C-alpha cells in the first residue's frame, strides 16, 4: 500500500514510520515545508504508526536526537517514538478491511490529517493548538503536550489493569480533538476502510 506523507507545516519535520520492531520503508526522512514522501507498506501490516519528530539533529550516518518523537537516536526509525507524539495508526487487510485512527494517548506534538486516497471511507484529523493550550503540568519542555500517563505513571492514567475511566486530562484532548483517542479505553474513533486502501498523512493541514 501507498502512504504519501506531506509536511504542510511552516517548520521542518522528520517523519517516522515504524511497527514497533522494524522500519516501514526507509523508517524516516527530513521533510522541509511543503515536501511529500511516498512509502510503501506491506498488505496485512498490523499496528503501524506514522508520526512527526521536531527539532532534530542527525549526522552523516544518521544518528542523532530530536526534541519530540525520537526513536532511539535513529534518522531511520526502526522502533516507536518518545512522547509527546501525535500518532497516525493503522492495521491493514484485516480479514477484508484496513482500520485507521489518530491517537493523543502518547501526547500531541504536530496537528495531523490522516485521510484515505482511494473511495469508501472518511479520514480523521486533529488540528486544534493543543500545545497552545495544553494544561501546565503536561507541557513539555522540548515541545508538545504530554499525555497524563507519561507525566504521572499511575494505573488510572496508564489504564494498566485494563480498567480506567476518562480524566480531566483525557477530556482536555478529547475537547479539542473528538476524533482522536484521548485515553486507552476511549470509545473507538477508528475508521474501517476497504482492504488495500491508500492514504495521505498531512501534517498541519490547515496551515
Amino acid at each position: 500500500a501507498t502512504f504519501e506523507i506531506v509536511n504542510r507545516c511552516s517548520y521542518t519535520v522528520w517523519a517516522a514510520a515504524s511497527k514497533g520492531d522494524a522500519a516501514l520503508d526507509a523508517g524516516g526522512r527530513q521533510l522541509n515545508s511543503g515536501e511529500s514522501w511516498t512509502i510503501n507498506v506491506e498488505p496485512g501490516t498490523k499496528g503501524g504508526k506514522i508520526w512527526a519528530r521536531t527539532d532534530c539533529y542527525f549526522d552523516d550516518s544518521g544518528s542523532g536526537i530530536c526534541k519530540t518523537g525520537d526513536c532511539g537516536g535513529l534518522l531511520r526509525c526502526k522502533r516507536f517514538g518518545r512522547p509527546p507524539t501525535t500518532l497516525a495508526e493503522f492495521s491493514l487487510n484485516q480479514y477484508g478491511k484496513d482500520y485507521i485512527d489518530i491517537s493523543n494517548i502518547k501526547g500531541f506534538n504536530v496537528p495531523m490529517d490522516f485521510s484515505p486516497t482511494t473511495r469508501g471511507c472518511r479520514g480523521v484529523r486533529c488540528a486544534a493548538d493543543i500545545v497552545g493550550q495544553c494544561p501546565a503540568k503536561l507541557k513539555a519542555p522540548g515541545g508538545g503536550c504530554n499525555d497524563a500517563c507519561t507525566v504521572f505513571q499511575t494505573s488510572e492514567y496508564c489504564c494498566t489493569t485494563g480498567k480506567c475511566g476518562p480524566t480531566e486530562y483525557s477530556r482536555f484532548f478529547k475537547r479539542l480533538c473528538p476524533d482522536a483517542f484521548s485515553y486507552v479505553l476511549d470509545k473507538p474513533t477508528t475508521v474501517t476502510c476497504p482492504g488495500s486502501s491508500n492514504y495521505r498523512v498531512t501534517f498541519c493541514p490547515t496551515a
